[PDB]
């Protein structure tokens, strides 16, 4: 951690904060200058492919790529070899399903939540359709709070359990450690979608009891696009079948066949996103300078003021009322305005928010709504921004 | 996207600071990146950073427009329609997606034909599919230079379900007769898959001319783009056949807890947030390449290969691949008798010349030729004859020092 003012010192590294009030962090974060500079350095000063080529540029790129893997492993409490780079969380979750497919038999059971983003639902639906599996959903309420008694009943006899850490639509923070303990007791593989928690709060594989965990660098970690992570706990190394194979994944190859190399390269086919890995390690180091605790504290300030100000204007908001279980995401609706209209009006005031179903249609259907307006934060967002937002909201509500 | 007046290679080198520091002859592994490509990407990250998918707000609109622009630029570069372009992470992802998405079409005993010179990414997926489903995987005959026997190709491709070939060999530098192989596959009713990872950005790559049904390339190679962006072309006639291997956010029209319906191409194939920055960077590399012109690129590279190979012959240093330089790309693999390729490469590195050594992810090529690996010097338009002369001078000192 370093000494700095929050949010001011972070804002100074993000020129866009001078132009807009960016409340669409759940979709993607804004990117600080030092992350762009780290990537630029690769492209202009040490550009090369990895895999320990003899030449000095490849040696440098290889060292920085390995450094970056180790940075990511330490960020989530994993070992170097348990970190695989992918393009995004969605790729990572697809690879889990694809790579474990062979272990299932007709009738086996998979359990998830009813609030999953499509990327943590479709792959399991496909697998369940292909193999004749049972796909069950833990009961929960309209705020996103899961029924843990029901979770114990459902996870019992489950082959695999997949859950999101944080809902991208509702902002609910699930009791992932509790669910992971339940899964471990029952002998179920435990897969965590951490796309909305990484970089916003602590994410640790050992604490969560994760067997597989996915996250996206472009979200909370303040990294670039095109870089995702898939954590594979070591005990699955020889069980997980790499879905993508080719250059970089082998030890030997003849016309007649092949032999794969060891993790993590075993799972990384072709030239990785070397620039993106370097940028994501820069973003994790930038997050570490600020500190996760300061980030979580700042975001709770924002959520508390926002949700109190919407209460004053009688604007309904979704998700947990208990703010200790509410991440930096506030979904809401203005009675008698479609959420795209609210979004458009806010855009006119240079406030960026998202509208619609948020790739979580089953949440919208469970709630009986077509979508929501969503304001989401990061540590560079300020209470002054929130006040400006609430002023615009007030005028909108007073206008009718 | 129009050619401009330029001095080659000087006016390219001015945009690549590393050319002032090293002689970079490892372009087959990855290209050096011009400043304008970096600038374009920096613009996204610092000036219009947002996710795509037409979010209501202005930054999402700007990002979505630039992402769609970049897909059009890639489509036009290869002669495809917008909707036939899917972004991936690299060529290797693209070729794996082809095999995973077409696996369902095969029946036990169907035949897949490829070359014996394929990079592992255009071999392993077909080996896995053939082992799993009980298919026949055959290899067209060819010589040690990489020249395929087209008579054998016709024989093998008759009755094949799918044909997969590389346009250019990354180890040998052979340019295969892809148009002819594609004509054969079209005339025999075989699906034609082209690995263009070593051709894109170095010569013309056009899906119509090649008779491609699927085509893969990497942005970080000849197109002078960033890492982490690849392309998969899927001809429209396969939209009702090809099963998306990766599904989830951005791929759907509707979802319930009981199931889902997918959207239309190309979003049907693109699960989760794309590499928006990398697609923008790749479109900038393609525009940079269009200003230079593929013809100028091919001409410059040929001059470099011609002098390199002639100079190696003067040193009695053996080199691989075709002797007919019209069929030899900007890649020269060689070996120094008595010296392991890694040790050659290290001597070159001492002299600030960057080459690659080893098997080049093409073990069957090495095993066919009876060698363990090679030293490989590979070029781009920014490489100069001056550099080749420096290299030849260092090779001369090495050989005299043995
Ligand atoms: C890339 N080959 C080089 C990395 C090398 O020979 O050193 C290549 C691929 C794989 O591209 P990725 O971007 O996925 O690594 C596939 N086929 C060919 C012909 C080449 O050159
Ligand atoms: C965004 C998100 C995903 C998908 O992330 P991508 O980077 O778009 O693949 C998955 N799950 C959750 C909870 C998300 O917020």
């Amino acid at each position: 951690m370093a000494s700095m003012r929050i949010p001011e010192d972070v804002r100074k590294d993000i020129p866009l904060t001078n132009e807009v009030i960016y409340f669409d962090n759940t979709a993607t974060s804004l990117t600080p200058k030092p992350v762009v500079e780290a990537m630029d350095e690769y492209y202009l000063k040490y550009r090369a492919n990895v895999h320990r080529g003899v030449h000095r540029l490849s040696q440098m790129a290889t060292h920085k790529y390995e450094e970056s893997r180790k940075i990511v492993a330490d960020f989530i409490g994993a070992k170097f070899e348990e970190i695989v780079f992918t393009k995004n969380t969605s790729e990572s979750l697809n690879l889990v399903a694809l790579g474990l497919g062979h272990i299932f038999k007709r009738g086996d059971k998979i359990v998830t939540t009813p609030y999953e983003h499509h990327s943590d639902l479709l792959p399991w639906q496909r697998l369940a359709t292909k193999l004749g599996l049972k796909l069950e959903f833990i009961e929960g309420d309209d705020e996103g709070n899961l029924d843990l008694s029901d979770a114990e009943k459902k996870i019992k006899g489950a082959k695999l359990v997949a859950v999101q850490h944080v809902s991208n639509a509702l902002g609910v923070i699930h009791e992932v450690e509790e669910l992971g303990k339940i899964a471990k007791d029952e002998g179920a593989i435990f897969v965590v979608d951490a796309a909305q928690s990484a970089g916003h709060m602590e994410v640790n594989v050992k604490k969560l009891h994760a067997d597989f965990l996915a996250f996206s660098g472009h979200k909370g970690p303040m990294g670039p696009t095109g870089i995702g992570v898939l954590y594979i706990r070591e005990e699955f190394f020889d069980t997980f079948e790499p879905p993508l194979i080719g250059g970089g994944t082998i030890e030997d190859v003849s016309l007649d066949g092949y032999k794969l190399t060891e993790p993590p390269e075993r799972f990384e086919a072709g030239t990785p996103n070397i620039g993106g890995a370097i940028g994501l390690a820069a973003g994790i180091r930038y997050i570490e300078r600020i500190g996760l605790g300061r980030i979580e504290r700042q975001e709770h300030k924002l959520v508390k003021r926002t949700t109190e100000g919407l209460d004053e204007l009688e604007v309904p908001w979704y998700g947990p009322r208990n703010l200790k279980k509410h991440a930096g995401v506030v979904s809401f609706n203005v009675p008698g305005l479609h959420p795209h209209d609210v979004a458009a009006i806010l855009d006119d005031h240079s406030i960026m928010v998202r509208s619609g179903h948020h790739c979580a249609l089953p949440v919208m259907k469970k709630l009986g709504i077509n979508g929501t307006v969503r304001a989401s934060f990061h540590v560079y967002n300020s209470l002054e921004e929130v006040e400006t937002f609430l002023g615009v909201m007030e005028e909108l509500v007073k206008g009718l």
